């Protein structure tokens, strides 16, 4: 079964005689929004026969209930409750007769819920004894930088699991319109991984004496090809039917790699300078044209989504609309960015499952990949450009690598507390994943540069660690990530469950489907065998 | 819409006062089949107002139409017409009062028919006009076997070509029981190949001074990848929904393979023998092990068709069921075949598209590649041994060669005209795909002797053409058939059609789908990327 997953049972019986009830819910991560009818419950026929209704409330964030009197549009209390997962609970609405004639609404709880979280807490408590067991038992017992191929084998492992479903945990899951969730890291770091590999690649080839027009054309075909593959491969849904033009997606995820990576990498192209053989900035002085460049996208980025007007729409307006922001702006989600992504390209070309249609029920099509956005993947991909050069311009001491990274991640992290000011709906920008916004990109690049700062020293300098099992997927990422998508339906990835309303049997599927990923890129490094684009 | 594709309209007047008509209609291609009820056409309420009813015919074959009386029934006449797609057709049923009191029914067309065939002749004289102009201005202007890698090419462009839809054309299909159609020729083609290959490669292997043991680990690997690959990647349909093991299909394509790989290329190793340096017979003498096991496989094969009793159905049944043999078996699709697949493996397990169901209506569930039809495919690849001994054999002259080749191409031709009396439906054993028959095997396997028998010569020895386009896709078999598979609707492979009932459009997605692959191949093989299980 009667109820779907992170769901619970509510009864209300109203025991007042001469009013009518509808029941309003609202969920705490729903920001600024409109109520909504729950279920509506009847007068009570008779005294001792209290009238009865049931319904589902979801269990996934804390409830907030109305409970007002259809006839007079009154109230007659407010209940603020999380409810647990299959639960069974009664609410009891009944006027009290001790010298007062008001209403007193009280829950109980009939049968107790489950702990939804409990397969996470065990998969890790799991995993954490394996990696134990097998550090003690074997206790007992240019070239390619490797901190960067583990860097990019963890942002893969977690893309796999929290495409393939992530447990159908909320937290698994992208936010809906504001703030963070673990899904919401990945691309950010995948743009930040493929800047640095632009300077570490572009300085070797260039170092060997190749022209810069062979290298433009070697960066002209890797866009195109990017493009393409996103468009023509991983858009479509071909499980629906043949490609129609009418309803063909055009922006995606490695659309947006690709003209980052153009922009990114012919910007570099231009401005390249040979590397240089403590208290030396030129790492930073020495690309000044590059960052006019990009503080110059960044002032047209902020200028579009803070001025540009919007027809019958808020100019600046940064929130989802649907139900959000009190219903005042139902078809204005996105703001400035929606529009231009509906003005250039129609609504039929955009994304048709935007993550706030959930919880906000909106109902126009929004693209999170869209155009406006691009400007900020571009200057999270210079973030990671500045990385690759504090490696290779720097590359003897590591403790200036170290003190540069350190910079970075303090200034950014400060710029994303300023823009922030450290909560989820307010704050001048608030981090979106939808439209890109500016403290999305200094959040995530912040913590870009913290692994880095983690992982260069143990992975490449003392050799604590090789980086197993990331940095199999990480040197096979293209392959993994066309091939997670090919493949996302086929077995062994995906099989018929027993229960589909239940999170321990998606979670171990996912788990599975991951570690079978890792293993196919474990046996792809053994045989030498390696995609480029 | 008002038609479907291959489909006329045919509309009867009744101008008889008494008698209610009901017709009755057949296909010449259906053998021994009942006839179905098209229309029922009601009684003339009045002089001068005959009634009016309006039916589909099937435009693929002739048609046969019987009108009965309803209530006596009783024929009032019979009717063979091949009607035309889209076609306008009337009947009309009237009584002559010429001294009689007879019923002629007559049939008038009132708009003519399109040729369905034009397209495809259309594409014949495309297709030759480019071979002559290419052929004409480039005039102005151990290995391996290129004459194998030919045939592969070749049998590899035509199924892509009926995979992919073959047109929607009833001869680039499957025949639903008996006979032979474009679409039927290349899957013994394969197997006859795949034997040649076991010859060539086991030969080539042992003269190196490799064991005979790891050797049988690598057919015992090659084996089991054919048959895991053709269970869990090919034969389901995954857009269908997730795996589920009650209905998983084991037999297939890629699992027949690997059993007759691994019973043939097990089979030469244990007799394996050296090859020594005009009417010598050592060919056929140095190899009388296999074939005395392979006269038993046959003789076990023939005692299981004919001779085992199945329950509730004739002893020797050898055809369709459904409404074929006038419906007096209707659950006996395949005879003893079918007994042996759906007792061993269960229905649920088996094909549930069987291509006798359009034509014949079968109802129980029949797998072209069962279990008995194994044998067969096993003496179809040992045939394709056969002839790879002849090629290495009599190597150094080619007239040896020669002379074996139509020497088999005659004999094996001699004994399918025996079998089949030259005939669809009569014959002692008629050709079927679906029991993978003698005859079927005899018949395709002197279709193989002669293709060498060509190719040999001219791609081989003399040296006139190099294979072109055929050897491409011949070197990247498996690619190319995992491949189609896997992204057959993908695009450029499949679109969305303005008009899904026009052999044009159909036809022409087809063709560019083909043509793709092999440019796909042809690129695979520039850059040097093959792959072999
Ligand atoms: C598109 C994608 C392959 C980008 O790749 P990338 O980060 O540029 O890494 P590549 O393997 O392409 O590296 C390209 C160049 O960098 C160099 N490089 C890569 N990693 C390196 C390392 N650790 N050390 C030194 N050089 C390195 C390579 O040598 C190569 O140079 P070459 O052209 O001279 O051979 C990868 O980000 C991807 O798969 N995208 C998925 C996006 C995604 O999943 N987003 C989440 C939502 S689903
Ligand atoms: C499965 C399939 C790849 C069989 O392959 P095959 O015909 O044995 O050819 P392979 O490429 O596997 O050849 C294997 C060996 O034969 C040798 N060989 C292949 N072609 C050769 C040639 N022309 N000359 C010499 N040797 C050759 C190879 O060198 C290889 O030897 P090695 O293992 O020592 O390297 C192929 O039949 C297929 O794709 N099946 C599709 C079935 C089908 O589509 N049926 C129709 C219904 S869809
Ligand atoms: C439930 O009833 C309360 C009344 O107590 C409603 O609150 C009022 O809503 C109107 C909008 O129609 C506002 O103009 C008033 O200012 C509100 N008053 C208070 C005290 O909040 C409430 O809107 C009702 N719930 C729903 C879902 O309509
Ligand atoms: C939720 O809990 C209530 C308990 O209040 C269940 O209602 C009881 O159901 C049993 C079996 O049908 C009856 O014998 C009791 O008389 C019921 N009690 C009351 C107070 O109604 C209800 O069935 C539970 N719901 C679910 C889905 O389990
Ligand atoms: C149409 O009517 C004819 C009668 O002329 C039917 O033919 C007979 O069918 C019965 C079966 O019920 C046989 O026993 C007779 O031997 C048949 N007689 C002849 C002369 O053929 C015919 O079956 C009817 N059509 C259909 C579809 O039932
Ligand atoms: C098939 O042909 C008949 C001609 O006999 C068409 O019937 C004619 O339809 C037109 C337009 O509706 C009428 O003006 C004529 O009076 C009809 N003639 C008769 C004899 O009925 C019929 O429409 C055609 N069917 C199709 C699908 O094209
Ligand atoms: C020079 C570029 C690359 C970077 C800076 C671009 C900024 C300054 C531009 C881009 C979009 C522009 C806005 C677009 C539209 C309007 C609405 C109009 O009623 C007043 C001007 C105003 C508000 C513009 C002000 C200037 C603006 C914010
Ligand atoms: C060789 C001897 C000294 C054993 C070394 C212990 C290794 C296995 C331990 C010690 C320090 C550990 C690292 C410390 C911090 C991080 C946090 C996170 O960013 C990823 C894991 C990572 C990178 C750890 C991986 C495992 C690690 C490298
Ligand atoms: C020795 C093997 C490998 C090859 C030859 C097998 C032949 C001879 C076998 C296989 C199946 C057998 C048949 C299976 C079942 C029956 C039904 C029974 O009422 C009479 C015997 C009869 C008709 C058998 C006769 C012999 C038979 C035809
Ligand atoms: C080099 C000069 C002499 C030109 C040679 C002409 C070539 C292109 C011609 C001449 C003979 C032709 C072959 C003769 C017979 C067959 C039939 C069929 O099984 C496939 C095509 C094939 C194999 C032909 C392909 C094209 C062919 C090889
Ligand atoms: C959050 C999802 C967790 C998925 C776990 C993946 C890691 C397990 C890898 C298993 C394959 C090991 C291959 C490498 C052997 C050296
Ligand atoms: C019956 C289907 C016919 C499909 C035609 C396929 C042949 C055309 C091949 C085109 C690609 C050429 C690549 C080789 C260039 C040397
Ligand atoms: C409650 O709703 C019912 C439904 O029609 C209505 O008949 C009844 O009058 C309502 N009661 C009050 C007090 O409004
Ligand atoms: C023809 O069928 C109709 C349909 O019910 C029936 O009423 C009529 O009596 C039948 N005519 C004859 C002659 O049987
Ligand atoms: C939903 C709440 C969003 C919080 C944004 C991140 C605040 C912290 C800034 C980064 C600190 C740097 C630590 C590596
Ligand atoms: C090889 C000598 C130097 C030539 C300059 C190369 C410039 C390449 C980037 C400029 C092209 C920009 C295309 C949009
Ligand atoms: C030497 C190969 C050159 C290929 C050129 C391809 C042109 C397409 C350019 C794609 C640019 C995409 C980012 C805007
Ligand atoms: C010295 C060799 C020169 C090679 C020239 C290749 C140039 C390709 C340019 C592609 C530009 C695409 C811009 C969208
Ligand atoms: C409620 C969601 C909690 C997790 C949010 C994601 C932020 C913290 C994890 C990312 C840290 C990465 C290393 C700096
Ligand atoms: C000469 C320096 C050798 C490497 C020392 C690494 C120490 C710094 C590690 C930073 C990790 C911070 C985790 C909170
Ligand atoms: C549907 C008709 C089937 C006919 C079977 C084939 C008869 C000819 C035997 C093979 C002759 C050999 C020519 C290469
Ligand atoms: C290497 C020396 C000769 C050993 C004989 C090899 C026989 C291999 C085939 C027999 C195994 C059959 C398995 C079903
Ligand atoms: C050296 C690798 C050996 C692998 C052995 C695999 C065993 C599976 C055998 C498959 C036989 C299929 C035909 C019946
Ligand atoms: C000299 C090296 C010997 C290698 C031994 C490999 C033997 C594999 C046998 C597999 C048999 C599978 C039968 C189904
Ligand atoms: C009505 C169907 C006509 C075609 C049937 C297939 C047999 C003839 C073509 C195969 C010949 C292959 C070369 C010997
Ligand atoms: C790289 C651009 C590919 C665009 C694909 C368009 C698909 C058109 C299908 C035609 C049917 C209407
Ligand atoms: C959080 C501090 C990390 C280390 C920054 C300085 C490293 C230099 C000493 C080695
Ligand atoms: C109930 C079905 C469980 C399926 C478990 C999948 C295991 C994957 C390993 C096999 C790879 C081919
Ligand atoms: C090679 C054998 C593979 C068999 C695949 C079985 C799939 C089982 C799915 C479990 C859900 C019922
Ligand atoms: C149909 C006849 C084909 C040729 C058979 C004999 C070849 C030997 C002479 C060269
Ligand atoms: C109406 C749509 C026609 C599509 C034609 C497909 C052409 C394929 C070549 C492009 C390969 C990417
Ligand atoms: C057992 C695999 C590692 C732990 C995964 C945890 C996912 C919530
Ligand atoms: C980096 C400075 C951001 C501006 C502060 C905004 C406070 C509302
Ligand atoms: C134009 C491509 C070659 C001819 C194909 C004919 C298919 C009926
Ligand atoms: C090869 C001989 C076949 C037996 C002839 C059958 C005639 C009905």
């Amino acid at each position: 079964a009667e109820l779907k997953m992170d769901q619970a049972l509510l009864l209300i019986h109203n025991e007042l005689l001469w009013t009518n009830l509808t029941v309003y819910w609202k969920s705490e991560c729903c920001y600024h929004c409109l109520f909504q009818v729950l279920v509506n419950v009847p007068q009570s026929p008779k005294a001792g026969k209290p009238s009865a209704a049931a319904a589902s409330v979801s269990t996934q964030h804390g409830s907030i209930l109305q409970l007002n009197d259809t006839l007079e549009e009154k109230e007659v209390c407010r209940l603020e409750y999380r409810f647990g997962e299959f639960g069974n609970y009664s609410l009891l609405v009944k006027n009290i007769h001790n010298g007062v004639s008001e209403i007193a609404c009280d829950l109980a709880v009939n049968e107790d819920p489950v702990d939804s979280n409990l397969p996470v807490s065990i998969a890790f408590l799991i995993g954490l004894a394996v990696i134990i067991v097998i550090s003690f038992l074997r206790l007992l017992l240019p070239p390619r930088l490797r901190s960067v191929d583990t860097f990019r084998g963890i942002a893969l492992i977690l893309m796999v699991f929290v495409n393939y479903g992530g447990g159908k945990y909320w937290y698994f899951k992208h936010a809906s319109w504001n703030g963070l969730t673990v899904a919401d890291l990945v691309f950010p770091w995948f743009v930040f991984i493929m800047g640095s590999s632009i300077f570490l690649s572009m300085t070797s080839i260039l170092q060997r004496g190749c022209s810069k027009f062979r290298l433009l054309g070697k960066i002209a075909w890797r866009s195109f090809l990017l493009i393409c593959i996103g468009i023509i491969i991983v858009n479509p849904n071909y499980c629906l039917g043949p490609l129609s033009w009418d309803k063909v997606r055009i922006p995606g995820v490695l659309q947006r790699l690709g003209v980052t990576y153009f922009v990114v990498a012919v910007l570099e192209l231009l401005f390249a300078k040979p590397v240089p053989e403590c208290l030396s900035l030129r790492d930073i002085t020495s690309s000044w044209p590059q960052w006019l460049l990009i503080l110059v996208l960044e002032g047209l980025w902020l200028g579009l989504t803070f001025l540009l007007p919007v027809p019958g729409c808020p100019t600046g307006y940064l929130g989802p609309g649907g139900i959000g922001d009190f219903g005042k702006y139902p078809n204005c989600t996105g703001g400035a960015a929606g529009y231009i992504d509906r003005l250039l390209l129609g609504d039929d070309h955009l994304y048709q499952h935007p993550s706030s249609a959930v919880l906000y029920h909106t109902e126009v099509a929004y693209d999170p990949e869209g155009i406006l956005g691009t400007i900020n993947s571009i200057v999270m991909a210079f973030l990671g450009v500045q990385a690759g050069k504090i490696l290779l311009y720097y590359k003897a001491r590591t403790k200036d690598i170290l003190i540069r990274f350190t910079a970075w991640c303090c200034i950014l992290g400060l710029i994303s507390v300023a823009l922030t000011k450290v909560s989820e709906n307010e704050g001048f920008i608030p981090v979106n994943k939808n439209l890109w916004s500016l403290s999305y990109v200094t959040t995530l690049s912040s913590f870009a540069f913290f692994i880095l700062l983690v992982l260069y020293p143990v992975v490449d300098v003392k050799g604590l660690w090789t980086g197993t099992p990331f940095f199999y997927p990480g040197m096979n990422s293209i392959l993994v990530y066309v091939g997670h998508e090919v493949f996302e339906n086929y077995f062994p990835f995906q099989w018929k469950l027993k229960d589909n309303q239940s999170h321990k049997e998606h979670l171990t599927q996912n788990i599975v489907a991951t570690a079978l990923w890792v293993l196919i890129a474990y046996i792809l490094y053994r045989k030498k065998i390696f995609w480029k684009i």
